[PDB]
């Protein structure tokens, strides 16, 4: 509603400036044809200062990121629980904007860093803006919010040469890890396949923090938010990240971007945890503490409404960049907690949109406004778009008849603390005991993961240390995994060739939790929008009509499409010498093909079979379609019993197993174990 | 050194507020040990809101870029040709801080794009700071400034979604250069290897414009400046390129830092082309157009001096990110020519940096500094660092004595305009008819590469071309391509499935010009700094041996060599796991470790092999040492007789051998060319 009114169209009329005389723009205003340029030229200037000032400072944190509209439609009347108004009725229909993105990397950095992901959503209520500002892992690093700078400063590029860029790779971060063990649930969850997702479709998200749930009678509740992924949850192998990180940095947003534009927007299932007041300690943790979950066995998910994205931004500057976000904007029904990291989070997000707008009328910005009237006696402030007729902007007034009114819990649907909140006690800079267990969830999250899986966490762990230079920062490393795991610090150690430190049984447990496990949450449950590249050649013109009938087939099915050859002619839609295996989660070969798969000036050496090769490396379902072809499967090295590799001559029957393959999604057993 | 009066030092002494007051940052204040953060904690508040506010925007263009301080020597007494100070006596030294950069890409986007290069250079020199703003490619793509916006909003991301990141191969930036001639030189500049350098260190830097050097006795010259590498010319290729903007984004500024801290720190001869005022139209071209180059045989190279860069900053955000170079840094000895794309540039940079620093006081941040004495009447503005004694700053005045005086031509060592310059004719905002040729140096361009180089600059068309979607822009394109040259349209046209228009030879001539080829530049002139990767195992203690005799005799050399195996121990700097064939210049496999090259927990399948395969096809120099070669060079399909392949038993030989291959830097016979 705000954004149609300031909707511009230039499809049609003639150029003119910001103050609408009619101009050029194309040459510059000269003393002679040879001559230097004017000062007078108002055109010039115009546009050059415009574009000297184009850029804005990058978010501080989550820099790298995209967005999208959408809709949340509540499944219930959730009145008995919360006087949230959004959350009043069956049905009812609230827009949003969703802002997903990664944590350390600054802006142009890979969509495929291995990171947190933020999950940030806008519902514009008609009782005010009110955002759940979350990632895609349930839990956070540190404890209280003044140690957020020290997290940041130490994952984030050296800052005498800015190396590395969107990487936790480097002596600093693990030094922070060591040295700040309530760390370790986090760094567990990021090296395992949350910190590299499929794309922003098949992660969940979180609020992280329990916050409060308050009826208009002022009892209230404990809660988590989750945001629960209808295309299921999905990652990347990490040789296949870093191969995307070069070959399409756009990778997440693309993803995002197509599927909305197929008819194929995301969903997601908003729920909560709920729990009594009472039960704040009843778990064996302190549910004001935001590196623990509350496990799925210890309290269900209650399902709110469905979340889905269904439109892309029509200027991502205006829209996507300037939306700021703040779990500030909260409204009547909701109520923060003593989360010492939520508490200081409050004060950072307001003041960081001076930074970013440079100025103090941010929520202008047509992408911040709310769908409801704004009442209040703010006033001035560099770039006030607004022209207020109320001349008596104080209370008490009685010059304008003490408008506006005061909102509270009995008037004008006022925001309110929650009425039973309470502190006791001196004003103390100490940390509660309760707070003390840094490694018995870490231990759970590890205990609930598949045997590859776990490997896959031990390699990315291997893969990072063996990167610091110091010696003692290593040491450190290990004597933090080894106090989460014994086994975990043991395999670590043997990468880098120091010896784990012996057992230390404090926190070791057995238990498991459901709903972690990437690997373990079975077949995702749709493949539409999966990607298929079928590679062909225009030198057998049987290749062309066996990937005609394979397109046909596959994309009734929802799935996008790419026929590859040496070069683009009707049917073809990329070349050899842009295709690569990170562009596909399934990867089909037709046998008339067989002739390209063991030189030429247009593509690189061995090209049409490292995109297979590479494929069957990181898992994926590949194939050959055409019958008479043990070829290219034996040039590949690509056993033909093997599971999620498919050789049939019908093209219907190859199909038909070939998209079980894509809902497997991946072969875990093509990945060797530690003994 | 150069900054010491700013330094700041920390490794000593208790934490204390940016007053002075010593204080604790670590818990925030809370009303009791669970209780809610307190407004009183100012500890909390000035730490996180100095962290809210750390960003500041990234410049609008040559956002991603790394710098280094050093100094410059002139050869001579060059008061015979301009009045400029830091070149008025051999042997005198001015420091210098340099920057270089990608274009397109913002601040965290890959060094291995495919891009034009920036190469900034500040003199602080005894009478007042001095920039050249360069690039590494002599021409740009525009001929009056005006276009700038134009040219960068079609090459940046699509501003609807921001795709794609730092990148040319998409449909906006082929319609613009498809609709807007002028950009054919600069295009086929960015397509050849000049687009993707090997390193800062292996690049050039180019004024670009014709500027003046003028004399203290009024006359002048038309000069142009090249910076000429010391290190030699060289690229990667494409393929590499992009597996290297995946496995290091950082790759040109670590190999410009690890350079610097190894005393190899890089060299540039300052050179210049200089031509008399009547031959600025005498070549063919208008000297005033900036999409022309003044061919090496129309007038020589003159060296003036030599460019070192030997230190690194201490701070990246302090020195990098804020150091706000600006054209309008001229001094004395220096002045402009009436080129509109020069001319237009002297307004952005002045102005673009209130953008950046947010005040109008910029020339007081340290790198921004002089080092000799500034007396002006400039006062106040946001974040002024003086306190000015003279309180009467205003011309004339008797009340200050007059002071500061007026420096001109004849006092005070004033900067001057050439006397000898004027203007003549209609204010008009027309094009030159002497800029109209925008084929015939594109052509010149691509006559002047070898057969191998000229199938690159194709090739990269090819990869570009084929990612646009509009058949109207691509034809288009081969328009313009053909305009160039009919072969070049033809082998373009060939992999996007168009035919090409038929040949056009108003502009196609065979003339060539020396010194654009990278291919044909010869062997570097030094191998010091380039990367050895040794392929070894721990599973053999010979193999380690073999390692440890070879990092011996290598080194000598000043080679950075890299012992890799399946895990760290004393000699192996780094895993197979995260190793890759782009991480150095040269492959050599010791022959103990043989049995690698045919699965392992500790690395992805095949990656051993990978390595070596991948150099190999990437054209570097590749070997094997022991004397058992055969079975490594078998798997990997390279031919023991191949150019730029070796096998010897003797280490001392082996590394002679491999030494010239280096030299060679790419071995072009393993590319194929089109018939
Ligand atoms: C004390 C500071 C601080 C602390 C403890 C955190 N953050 Fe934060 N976060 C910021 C300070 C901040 C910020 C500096 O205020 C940012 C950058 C730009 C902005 O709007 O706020 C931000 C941005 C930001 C965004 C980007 C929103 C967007 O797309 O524009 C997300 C999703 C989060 N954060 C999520 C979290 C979560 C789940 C946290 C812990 C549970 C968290 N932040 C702790
Ligand atoms: C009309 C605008 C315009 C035009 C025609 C140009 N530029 Fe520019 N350039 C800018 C507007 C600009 C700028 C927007 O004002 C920047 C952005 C950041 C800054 O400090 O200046 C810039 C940055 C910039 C940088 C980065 C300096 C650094 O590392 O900080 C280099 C190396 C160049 N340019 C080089 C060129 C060359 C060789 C050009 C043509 C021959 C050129 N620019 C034309
Ligand atoms: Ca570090
Ligand atoms: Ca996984
Ligand atoms: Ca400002
Ligand atoms: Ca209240
Ligand atoms: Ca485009
Ligand atoms: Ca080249």
């Amino acid at each position: 509603s705000p954004l149609a009114a300031y909707e511009v169209d230039d499809s049609t009329g003639y150029l003119t400036s910001d103050v609408g005389g009619p101009i050029q723009d194309q040459t510059s205003l000269k003393a002679g044809i040879r001559g230097p340029t004017l000062l007078e030229d108002f055109m010039f200037r115009q546009k050059i200062q415009h574009f000297d000032h184009e850029r804005v400072p990058e978010r501080a944190v989550h820099a790298r990121g995209a967005g999208a509209h959408g809709t949340f439609t509540s499944y219930a009347d959730w009145s008995n629980i919360t006087a949230a108004s959004f959350l009043n009725a069956t049905g009812k229909q609230t827009p949003v904007f969703v802002r997903f993105s990664t944590v350390a990397g600054s802006r142009g950095s890979a969509d495929t860093a291995r990171d947190v992901h933020g999950f940030a959503t806008r519902f514009y209520t008609d009782e005010g803006n009110f955002d759940i500002v979350g990632n895609n892992i349930p839990v956070f690093f540190i404890q209280d919010a003044i140690q957020f700078p020290d997290l940041i400063h130490s994952v984030k590029p050296r800052p005498d040469n800015e190396i590395p860029q969107a990487a936790t790779a480097h002596d600093s971060a693990w030094d922070f890890f060591s040295q700040q063990p309530s760390t370790m649930h986090t760094l567990f969850w990021a090296m395992s396949g949350h910190g590299i997702p499929r794309s922003y479709r098949h992660m969940d998200g979180f609020g992280v923090h329990t916050f409060r749930f308050v009826k208009d009678d002022g009892s209230s509740k404990l809660i988590k938010w989750h945001f629960k992924s209808r295309q299921g949850k999905a990652s990347l192998v990490w040789e296949e990240a870093q191969v995307l990180s070069g070959k399409n940095a756009d990778f997440h947003r693309q993803d995002l971007w197509d599927a909305i534009e197929s008819g194929n927007g995301p969903e997601w299932d908003v729920c909560v945890q709920i729990v009594d007041e009472s039960q704040a300690q009843a778990f064996g943790f302190d549910l004001l503490d935001p590196t623990k979950i509350i496990p799925f066995e210890y309290a269900p998910l209650t399902k709110l409404g469905l979340l889905k994205l269904d439109r892309n931004p029509t200027n991502y500057f205006a829209e996507t960049e300037q939306v700021m976000f703040q779990p500030g904007h909260i409204v009547r029904g909701i109520d923060f907690t003593e989360d010492p990291l939520l508490q200081g989070r409050l004060f950072s997000y307001l003041d960081t949109q001076l930074n970013r707008n440079g100025g103090p009328n941010f929520e202008q910005l047509p992408i911040n406004m709310p769908r409801v009237p704004i009442h209040n006696n703010n006033r001035d402030g560099a770039g006030q778009m607004f022209i207020h007729r109320n001349k008596y902007p104080y209370t008490p007034n009685t010059l304008n008849s003490g408008y506006p009114r005061q909102a509270n819990q009995n008037a004008g649907r006022g925001f309110f603390t929650a009425p039973g909140r309470t502190a006791s006690g001196a004003l103390v800079r100490e940390v509660s005991p309760t707070f003390n267990d840094h490694w018995s969830q870490p231990r759970l999250f590890f205990n609930s993961l598949t045997p590859v899986e776990q490997q896959f966490l031990v390699n990315a762990m291997r893969f990072e240390i063996s990167l610091v230079k110091s010696e003692e920062v290593k040491k450190n490393v290990l004597t933090q995994l080894n106090r989460v795991s014994h086994d975990v610090a043991v395999r670590v150690a043997a990468a880098i060739g120091l010896g784990a430190p012996d057992a230390d049984d404090t926190y070791y447990h057995n238990n498991k939790t459901a709903g972690v496990s990437i690997v373990g949450s079975g077949p995702l449950p749709t493949i539409k929008t999966l990607r298929v590249g079928i590679l062909a050649t225009t030198s057998e013109s049987s290749a062309l009509d066996q990937a005609a009938q394979l397109r046909t087939r596959l994309e009734k099915d929802g799935l996008v499409v790419t026929v590859v050859a040496e070069t683009l002619r009707e049917g073809v839609d990329q070349t050899y010498s842009t295709a690569d295996a990170t562009g596909f989660d399934g990867v089909v070969v037709v046998d008339g093909a067989a002739a390209l798969f063991a030189s030429s000036p247009l593509f690189p050496t061995g090209r049409p079979l490292q995109i297979f090769v590479d494929a069957y490396r990181w898992g994926k379902p590949v194939g050959v379609c055409g019958g008479k072809s043990s070829e290219v499967l034996d040039a590949a090295d690509v056993p033909e019993d093997g599971d999620g590799v498919y050789s049939e001559e019908s093209v219907d029957m190859f199909v038909e197993e070939f998209e079980k393959g894509l809902a497997t999604f991946r072969f875990t057993d093509r990945f060797a174990l530690d003994s």
